[PDB]
């Protein structure tokens, strides 16, 4: 069935970001609750068609690890993407209430992200391009799914920054980037979720014993691309987790681990085995 603007009705607002705003909406004709992302773009009907046309491949993106697609259309200066409402929000949100995320959970998240990136790569030749905690959604059935990935080339072009980059050093420095870049974004996200805050600059020895100003733009990018990469603090994380993220945060994208390798890494194999009531822990956390 086709989706259109008048067939919808706002329930609440799920939040916004750089460029987009997302509503919890009811699709009157189906009765389905959906998340509707609106993206403001002043753009000629020729390209706004190609964008909508390119977004249709989302209908073919079905995975337990990828957020469901209902449909996409253009309204009034805004292209809408309608998707599965994830009643548990983004890991960004859960990080806020949770403070830290237990290594055991993170291992479950890691599994989802890898399988999800793998799905997008293997079955669609799509790289994510924007991996961070807010584009990893969770729900009450304990599912973990990726969203806001780079399906439509033209949309990418039409959106052509903030105070926190999850961009790999190679992408910060040029155009010489690709799927390895997502691995970095993951690594960083995990360290952030692991620790409780954005890992750059790394915490003082003090700040660490405590757990257990905001940087200038250039000052931060200059760190990412030129200082050694962040690390899980010794001691309170398994040696396997530490190696996992260290492999993700290698500065040279060709030396950096790839999806193949991470999938059979000690940490993943170990997390695969662990009995974790992710669902139970999530709701407990809310
Ligand atoms: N499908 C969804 N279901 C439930 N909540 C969602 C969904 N999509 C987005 N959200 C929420 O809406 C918030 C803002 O979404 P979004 O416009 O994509 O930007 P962001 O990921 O928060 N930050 P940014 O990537 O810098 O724009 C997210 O943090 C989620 O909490
Ligand atoms: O959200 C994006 N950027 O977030 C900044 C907004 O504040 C985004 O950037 C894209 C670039 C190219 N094609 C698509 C998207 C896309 N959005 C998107 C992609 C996939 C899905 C799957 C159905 C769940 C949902 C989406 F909303
Ligand atoms: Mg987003």
């Amino acid at each position: 069935m086709e989706l259109k603007d008048d067939d919808f009705e706002k329930i609440s607002e799920l939040g916004a970001g750089n460029g987009g705003v997302v509503f919890k909406v009811s699709h009157k004709p189906s009765g389905l609750v959906m998340a509707r992302k609106l993206i403001h773009l002043e753009i000629k009907p020729a390209i706004r068609n190609q964008i909508i046309r390119e977004l249709q491949v989302l209908h073919e993106c079905n995975s337990p690890y990828i957020v469901g697609f209902y449909g996409a259309f253009y309204s009034d200066g805004e292209i809408s993407i309608c998707m599965e409402h994830m009643d548990g929000g983004s890991l960004d949100q859960v990080l806020k209430k949770a403070g830290r995320i237990p290594e055991q959970i993170l291992g479950k998240v890691s599994i989802a992200v890898i399988k999800g990136l793998t799905y997008l790569r293997e079955k669609h030749k799509i790289m994510h391009r924007d991996v961070k905690p807010s584009n990893i959604l969770v729900n009450s059935r304990g599912e973990i799914k990726l969203c806001d990935f780079g399906v439509s080339g033209q949309l990418i072009d039409s959106m052509a920054v903030g105070t926190r980059s999850y961009m790999s050093p190679e992408r910060l420095q040029g155009t010489h980037y690709s799927v390895q870049s997502d691995i970095w974004s993951m690594g960083l996200s995990l360290v952030e979720m692991a620790v409780g805050r954005y890992p750059i600059p790394p915490p003082d020895a003090k700040e660490l014993e405590l757990m257990f100003p905001p940087m200038a733009i250039f000052e931060l990018l200059d760190y990412i691309v030129n200082e050694p990469p962040p690390k899980l603090p010794s001691g309170v994380f398994s040696l396997e987790f530490q190696d996992f993220v260290n492999k993700c945060l290698i500065k040279n994208p060709a030396e950096r681990a790839d999806l193949k390798q991470l999938m059979v890494h000690a940490f993943i194999k170990r997390s695969d085995a662990e009995e974790v009531d992710f669902a139970g822990w999530l709701c407990s956390t809310i």
